[PDB]
């Protein structure tokens, strides 16, 4: 199902691993040399496909990327480190004494988006109108692709142009009075306008909730499924670090990356026009043979661990500290909570450029 490409990109990197779709126009490149060399090399492979940085090339990319790096440094994630232990605890809380639950819906999907609305400021008094863009954003097109896309589409800059007006007026607040939040830290040189910021701060949402849910189910259900390994944590919280490294190698929420080629040049051996798309398949890179020992096997000691998962170059993940942090904090929390826990049924989502759960129904 779609929650086991596995076999297919090992058979892809074997057999076909630079390949070119004739009905898409598209190439997919599965290899982990190939990939690493498409996703970062800015000069050839462009990234411009609203979207803010993610789909930015230099030399805007560079001036934007500098000034909101300021939002994610050591010292900010260790002053967050707090409240996202604090809304974690909370979440459990809810579930603390249930036989049966599920992780998706209880646990790693509302966790995501409560720390990045008190990281983006958002007033207590309106989680919930923010919570219920944050679910908009993640609506399928559904169903299916009947031209009724054409809704979709509208259904999303009618939510998009919601958070920028939303956005508008925190940042205003922010001006008047400051606080620790990153919109508080970003309208404090390096000093965007408003019609880069608000696009920014949907581009957190955007890139950051459902990534970072998929994450945490991804992770638990890696641990759940390697024998041991769950007790192991429990007795050794300080493997955890390294166990998230393997969890974003093993089973990455975000398996395929978009580039344009600007120039006619050969990758693996394959010339790639100038104006094709490619697709970068990250996830596949992260289980190659040829640059990781026993890809196969889930190892939370793997060391090092040069995945992917996060990308690579100009556009590597800027929230790439504050999903580990999610993640450390969330699956310690979880497992501290629960002395023993097996895996009763899963739901994949079925979307290809996605690669996570719908639903997670674990027993003590
Ligand atoms: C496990 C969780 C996450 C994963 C696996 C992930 C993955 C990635 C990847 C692969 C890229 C590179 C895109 C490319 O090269 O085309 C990226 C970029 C980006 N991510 Fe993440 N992401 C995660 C969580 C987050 C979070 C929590 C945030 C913010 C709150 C975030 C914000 C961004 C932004 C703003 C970019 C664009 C950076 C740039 O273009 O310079 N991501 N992410």
């Amino acid at each position: 199902d779609a929650y086991h490409p596995f076999p297919w990109y090992e058979s892809m990197r074997k057999d076909a691993p630079v390949s070119f779709d004739e009905e898409n126009q598209v190439w997919s490149v599965f290899l982990y040399d190939d990939v690493k060399k498409v996703v970062g090399d800015k000069e050839l492979f462009s990234s411009c496909m609203g979207n803010s940085i993610i789909n930015m090339d230099p030399p805007k990319h560079t001036k934007i990327r500098s000034v909101v790096n300021k939002a994610f440094t050591p010292r900010v994630m260790k002053q967050w480190e707090p409240r996202i232990q604090e809304i974690t605890d909370e979440l459990i809380q809810k579930f603390q004494g249930r036989s049966e639950f599920d992780l998706v819906h209880d646990f790693s999907y509302p966790l995501p988006v409560i720390v990045i609305s008190e990281l983006l400021g958002v007033p207590s008094a309106h989680m919930e109108q923010f919570k219920a863009w944050s679910d908009l954003l993640v609506s399928t097109p559904k169903d299916k692709s009947e031209e009724a896309e054409k809704a979709f589409l509208e259904e999303r800059d009618k939510c998009e142009e919601e958070l920028a007006a939303f956005f508008a007026g925190i940042i205003e607040e922010k001006r008047n009075k400051p606080e620790q939040d990153i919109i508080s830290i970003l309208v404090e040189g390096e000093k965007l306008s408003g019609e880069e910021l608000i696009p920014f701060c949907t581009l957190l949402l955007v890139a950051g909730n459902e990534t970072t849910t998929n994450l945490i189910s991804n992770a638990m259900y890696s641990i759940l499924e390697t024998p041991g390994v769950y007790e192991e944590l429990r007795s050794h919280p300080e493997l955890m670090p390294q166990a998230v490294e393997e969890a974003l190698r093993f089973r990455a929420p975000a398996p395929v990356l978009r580039r344009i080629a600007k120039r006619d040049t050969e990758i693996g051996g394959h010339l790639i026009k100038e104006g094709d798309m490619v697709l970068a398949f990250v996830a596949s890179a992260n289980r190659d043979e040829a640059k990781f020992d026993r890809p196969h096997m889930f190892d939370i000691r793997r060391h090092p661990n040069p995945h992917i998962a996060f990308g690579h170059g100009i556009h590597f993940c800027l929230g790439a500290p504050l999903a580990r942090l999610e993640a450390n904090i969330a699956l310690t929390s979880l497992i501290s909570a629960f002395p023993h826990m097996e895996c009763v049924s899963i739901t994949p989502i079925e979307n290809s450029v996605i690669y996570g759960l719908k639903s997670f129904r674990v027993k003590m």
